[PDB]
């Protein structure tokens, strides 16, 4: 069929494993079989190594997104990373994905295709804080969200000379979401980074659009100061 | 004896009374005893108000911390307003009345007068605070923050023409404890203006007091647009 029902057959396969319907070995043969269904042979050796016990569920899913990047598939992306971050304890880091996934959704209907490389180098750099969390390493996580937080600021920067108002509600809800993580990582100077770019996105949002830029370099300065 | 171990011992016995050691009519004895000690008649007849059972210890405590305001003893208003704030199972309103005591004993000591009466000016504001908290009127606690908010934005105001350092840390941290308040209590916009000001005071304590001042004004407009 089309990519997108292959997504959701296997977002669906990785859901019942997760909720503990079904075991590892069951979950290895239906997703090689949905592969191999649709002609993904690559995909499908990867899970087949799954189906041999050498790589464990995680490792799966990191070698998938990595081929699903490289052969373009978006929704199977935003299904591997949510996987991922459903893996490791984390629900923030799923809101933000699925913020981001409901944004793709929005901005593939229309003529918009400056978003899809930001949203492309966002879901990079979130690829790049899984790895990282799961190798335990917790000092490039915040230089990882510092650099998230700028790619954010990049994207309000652009939406706020248009008429895009959704944008920015999901842009301070993200903002808001990762200020928080910060918060519970034992930082205060990105957290207060991130809620200046919430505040003015909010401001720039209200309608008072001319005391959002004061802050916009300000934040802009404070966050290139902090990851050097 | 002097005010200050006056206020020591009534302290000491309240916090018997909580931790579960010494019951009503033993608090209501002791508490008695040791205000007719000091010539303090008013207060002994309230504590007589409990000791017949006419009241309870949080009306006791509150009209005790009237009386002493009435008076004009401040370590018994701090004992008092933090013992309110304990019965009431509210630790953060507990640290800032904490903070606070710290800010006055370090005022006291030195000739500093003007930050005396705006810090009465606060106390007055946690004490109307805490009364309405006791009667479980959630919207006027937030117009009540966000004056007291705006009373610390103009003693920081005040601190930063000043050569003063750990004060600024101080409203600092208060800040933060009200930003974390206001966002259990379901609100954004005046926990990000609580969050404004506290950024802007960081800013000024880190060195680059120039930035300070737009998220000054702005972080007041905000404040002021928000109460009413
Ligand atoms: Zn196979
Ligand atoms: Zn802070
Ligand atoms: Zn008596
Ligand atoms: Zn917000």
């Amino acid at each position: 069929g089309t990519m997108e029902e292959l997504a959701r057959r296997v977002g669906r396969a990785i859901e019942r494993y997760l909720n503990g319907e079904i075991n590892e070995v069951e979950l290895a043969l239906a997703v090689g079989h949905i592969f191999r269904d649709y002609g993904l042979e690559e995909l499908h050796e990867i899970v087949d190594r799954l189906l041999a016990g050498e790589i464990s569920v995680l490792e799966m899913l990191f070698r998938l997104y990595e081929a699903a990047v490289k052969l373009g598939l978006d929704d199977l992306k935003f299904v591997l990373l949510k996987a991922i971050f459903k893996l490791l304890n984390e629900p923030k880091m799923v809101k933000i994905v699925e913020i981001l996934e409901e944004m793709y959704k929005r901005a593939v209907k229309k003529g918009d295709e400056e978003t899809i490389k930001l949203l492309k180098e966002m879901l990079e750099v979130l690829f790049e804080i899984a790895k990282a969390i799961a190798n335990n390493d917790k000092e490039e996580v915040k230089k990882l969200l510092a650099k998230f937080v700028l790619l954010l600021l990049e994207m309000v920067k652009r939406a706020i000379k248009k008429g895009d108002k959704e944008t920015l509600k999901l842009i301070h809800e993200i903002l808001d979401i990762i200020a928080e993580i910060f918060e519970e990582l034992g930082d205060d100077e990105l957290a207060h980074a991130a809620r200046l770019v919430s505040k003015a996105a909010e401001l720039a949002l209200k309608g008072k659009k001319e005391e959002a830029e004061k802050l916009f370099e300000i934040a802009e300065e404070e966050l290139k100061e902090l990851i050097e």
